[PDB]
């Protein structure tokens, strides 16, 4: 009977149908946002969603028997699996965080549809030749986040009171958002040489970013 | 009589004269801005504009007989047509929006003048090899917009209360404008882990943008 | 006697001496900033500056006789000439604007020193292959500045009340500084669809900028 | 006895052990941040750090005898030396700044570990072909900083009252952070033409930055 199901799963119909449900589920997730829609089609959608998750679980089971070990060595299948699994965890209990993670299922449209797979794949394959720089950077933040914490945390708890608060603030400085009016001008009211810390940090972190980008451009060419 | 008009329309004079009116109309559209100018040359300009639109309709009609079906398969002509048409719709009625859309007529100067066409044409030809990434991105926003709405909309109606309000805010976050001081720092006063939603969102949306640009550079070569 | 001066002007000494004065003048311009310095070396510097301008005028005269027509066909000499001329206009009269323009003389260090000339020259030579895009852009701002003025000027005079105010505000939007929190969120309190005007404007103006940069990168390669 | 130590220092063990201490020291420097941790493991950590600095000084001494003059002509060793030296300066006296500079020791992890060296080395090698543009820029800031001081310092002491205050503000304008809402819009309330100073400054400083980046991309190829 193995081959009987394999010619179902491997069919065009099967894929087209799933892709069809992804888009339907996606559309319905956005309608589930409208307070108006939910007082009308309230029960309608509550059932429609328990229906779709069933079809998807069936799909992932069928896909598993047709593929066995190959299934759990496909990044895309694993994504489909974990995403369907999250959706399976009961609507209540623990925190509601899981209920929100459901909408990550709509990334199945990247899985189920080729060409989408293609771009995601092209985008991701660029990451490996970055990890040496990403590591350098992370070490860099960590060194500066520790300095910032012990230089500015006492008088500026909100922004630098904690290693993590300093990571957060430095990230903001890196994105250059309000770094002068919001952070360094206030800081200099107490610590007039604070600029000696932040101008260099901005130069280095900016410089590295520019190189990181150059990398990706020259290497693709 | 066909050829009699065709040697008019196709002449050097004809185009030079239209290009002349474009610039004349354009200049006059900026003077129609001055509150001072309109209390003086008020009626003067009101007539000058009704004249120009006539010459332009004549122009588009003459251009149609000389070109027939070819006219309506030329992007530039279609633009010229639709732009003259918007201008034809009566000054009153409906909304005043149309009255504003008239100034889009000055993009004719891109049509009537070569070299302008050339650049616009080059800029546009880059769009096709982007639609997959633009598509990816749009899906991405949509997934994150739906999550933000159900995670932050209750306590932050202005920014996340609505799927579209969430779209707008996320776009702003993408441009990185006030994203920490204006949005995430306030958000964290209620949801201390909000950063888990926005730092990743920023990385992904930035990363993709950086690639989107790389694309255009290497591919142009 | 022509050759007598030509072997002065064309000497290394001559150039080295002028470059020496540029740097001295430059240093002294920054000291002329200190309120402390000016109550001490007040008269000292007032004379030192009238001295330097004399030596420079002599220099530009000597350079002219050794070069005649070639002098006024050298961009660099013309700069040196006009910059020395501005410095010659009496300290008083008209407005003080001229007194400030003096410090532009320190760009003589770009003239008098090669290698500096080289970079300025490389940087400028990139401009010609941009004017078609710069023109497109300027037309673009002009069309949108006029729309913004007649759409938002009434209720938002400070930002959009004038064609120029609209140019200014749109430039700010283009640099993406406070565009949402500072301009478009306030605007939407009155005009809820204002986003239909600014999101497109941001896309187009951003898109063009990215291409403008691609241009310069691919063309150099 | 020379070779006896040389086969220690040059061993795989030696480096692995140092790299181990770097990471151990590094981790412990972040725990020294927790107010909680220090009331518990207070004395524990105070000793652990005096131990590590000893091992590191021994390390740098052993490395010196095995390398002598070659040691002091290796950038990385010089760094390791100066970084260990800063750490040697007593916890008290002068300012506490030195105590903070200790954490710069964690950049050793870049030294002791290859591949890190590799990236840092690649990033740095790009700097030489920039110094002409960095030089141009610095001259540029200096010229505009002096002008801003004498044009805006009187009525705007905080932002332009001082050559250095002007440098800082102009850098902020260069990063484009709050430049219109925070600086030029306020400035124009007194000096309606201030925009003539800042829009050009922004164009030039942006233009140069765009070229600076182009440089690194084409030249890397
Ligand atoms: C290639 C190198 C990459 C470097 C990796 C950087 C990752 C660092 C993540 C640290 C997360 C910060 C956690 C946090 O914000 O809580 C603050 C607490 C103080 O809280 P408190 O309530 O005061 O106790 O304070 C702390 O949490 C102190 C925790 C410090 C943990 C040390 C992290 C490992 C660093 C290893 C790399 C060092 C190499 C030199
Ligand atoms: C090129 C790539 C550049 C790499 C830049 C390195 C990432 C720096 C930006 C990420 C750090 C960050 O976003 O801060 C978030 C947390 C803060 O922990 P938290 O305890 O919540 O701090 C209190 C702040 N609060 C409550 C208001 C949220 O931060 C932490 O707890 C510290 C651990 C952050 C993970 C480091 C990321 C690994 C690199 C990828
Ligand atoms: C920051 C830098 O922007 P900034 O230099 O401030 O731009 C102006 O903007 C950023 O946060 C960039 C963070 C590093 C970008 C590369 C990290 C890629 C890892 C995430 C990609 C995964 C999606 C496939
Ligand atoms: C400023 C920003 C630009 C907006 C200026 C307003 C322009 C209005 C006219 C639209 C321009 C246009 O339709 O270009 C189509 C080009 C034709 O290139 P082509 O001459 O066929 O080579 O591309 C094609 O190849 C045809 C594609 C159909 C669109
Ligand atoms: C779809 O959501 O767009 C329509 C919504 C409609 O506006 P709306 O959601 O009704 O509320 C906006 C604020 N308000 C009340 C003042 C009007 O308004 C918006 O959503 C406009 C802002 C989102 C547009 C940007 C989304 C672009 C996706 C990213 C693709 C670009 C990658 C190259
Ligand atoms: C997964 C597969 C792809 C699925 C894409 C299908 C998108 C359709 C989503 C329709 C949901 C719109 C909606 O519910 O309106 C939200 C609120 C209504 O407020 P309300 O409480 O009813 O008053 O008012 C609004 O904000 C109206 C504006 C809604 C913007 C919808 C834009 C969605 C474009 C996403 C395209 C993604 C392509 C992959
Ligand atoms: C902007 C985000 O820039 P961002 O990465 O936040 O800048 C830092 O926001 C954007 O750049 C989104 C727009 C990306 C440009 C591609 C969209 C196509 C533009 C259509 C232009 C028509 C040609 C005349
Ligand atoms: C390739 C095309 C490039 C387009 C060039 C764009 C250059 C536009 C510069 C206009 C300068 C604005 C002057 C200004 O802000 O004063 C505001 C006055 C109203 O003041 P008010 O006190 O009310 O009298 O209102 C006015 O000044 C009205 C003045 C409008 C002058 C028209 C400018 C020439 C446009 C020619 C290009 C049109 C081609 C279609
Ligand atoms: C790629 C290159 C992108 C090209 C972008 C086009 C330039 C747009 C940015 C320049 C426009 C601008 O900065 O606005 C300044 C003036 C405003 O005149 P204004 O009468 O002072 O307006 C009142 C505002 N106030 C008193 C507070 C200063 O604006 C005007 O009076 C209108 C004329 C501006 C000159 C247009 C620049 C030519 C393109 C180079
Ligand atoms: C604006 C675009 O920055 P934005 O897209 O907002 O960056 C984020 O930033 C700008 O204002 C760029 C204006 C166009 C840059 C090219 C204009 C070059 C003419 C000036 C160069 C003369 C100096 C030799
Ligand atoms: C030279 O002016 O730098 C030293 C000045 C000294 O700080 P200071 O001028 O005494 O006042 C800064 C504000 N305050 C009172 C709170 C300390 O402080 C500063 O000037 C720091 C800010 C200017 C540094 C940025 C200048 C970089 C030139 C652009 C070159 C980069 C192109 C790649
Ligand atoms: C033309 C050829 C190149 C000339 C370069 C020579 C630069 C030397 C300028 C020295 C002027 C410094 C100064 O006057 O101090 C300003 C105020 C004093 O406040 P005060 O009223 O005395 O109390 O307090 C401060 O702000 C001190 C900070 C002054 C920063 C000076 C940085 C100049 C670096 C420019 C390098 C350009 C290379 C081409
Ligand atoms: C930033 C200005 O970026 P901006 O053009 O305002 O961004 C938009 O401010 C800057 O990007 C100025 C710094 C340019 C990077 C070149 C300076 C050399 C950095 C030295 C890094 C040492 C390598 C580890
Ligand atoms: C195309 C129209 C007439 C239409 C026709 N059928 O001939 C031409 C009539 C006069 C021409 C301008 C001028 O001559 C030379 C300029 C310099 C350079 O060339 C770049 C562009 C020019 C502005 C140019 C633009 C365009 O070309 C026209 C408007």
């Amino acid at each position: 009977m193995y081959l009987r199901i394999t010619n179902i799963v491997e069919s065009s119909f099967f894929t087209k149908f799933i892709i069809y449900l992804i888009v339907l589920n996606g559309i319905t997730m956005g309608l589930e946002t409208s307070k108006t829609f939910m007082q009308s089609f309230g029960v309608y959608t509550t059932l429609f969603n328990q229906i779709v998750i069933t079809i998807f679980t069936i799909e992932i089971i069928l896909r598993i028997y047709v593929h066995r070990i190959s299934f759990f060595k496909d990044p895309w299948s694993l994504f489909d699996f974990f995403v369907v699994a999250i959706s399976l965890v009961p609507t209540s209990s623990g925190f509601e965080i899981l209920r929100v993670l459901r909408v990550l299922g709509l990334f199945r449209l990247v899985t189920a549809v080729p060409q989408m797979r293609k771009i995601v794949s092209a985008l991701i394959s660029v990451i490996p030749g970055m990890l040496s720089v990403i590591a350098l950077m992370t070490l860099f933040f960590y060194i500066f986040a520790i300095m910032a914490t012990q230089l500015f945390g006492e008088r500026f708890p909100e922004w630098f009171g904690t290693l993590g608060e300093s990571f957060y603030t430095l990230f903001q400085v890196m994105t250059l958002e309000s770094w002068s009016m919001g952070i360094v001008r206030p800081l200099m009211e107490v610590y007039p040489y604070a600029w000696v810390f932040f101008i260099p940090f901005i130069f280095v972190v900016t410089f590295v970013m520019i190189n990181l980008v150059v990398a990706i451009c020259v290497d693709a060419m």
